[PDB]
């Protein structure tokens, strides 16, 4: 399933959960 509208997949920094808190559109922590 989609971590975040903002992040693809697979994400390492949304692996153990959604440590994104940049934005949707464009964030700044799995840049
Ligand atoms: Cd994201
Ligand atoms: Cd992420
Ligand atoms: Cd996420
Ligand atoms: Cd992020």
């Amino acid at each position: 399933k989609s971590c975040c509208s903002c992040c693809p997949v697979g994400c390492a920094k949304c692996a153990q959960g959604c440590i994104c808190k940049g934005a949707s559109d464009k964030c700044s922590c799995c840049a």
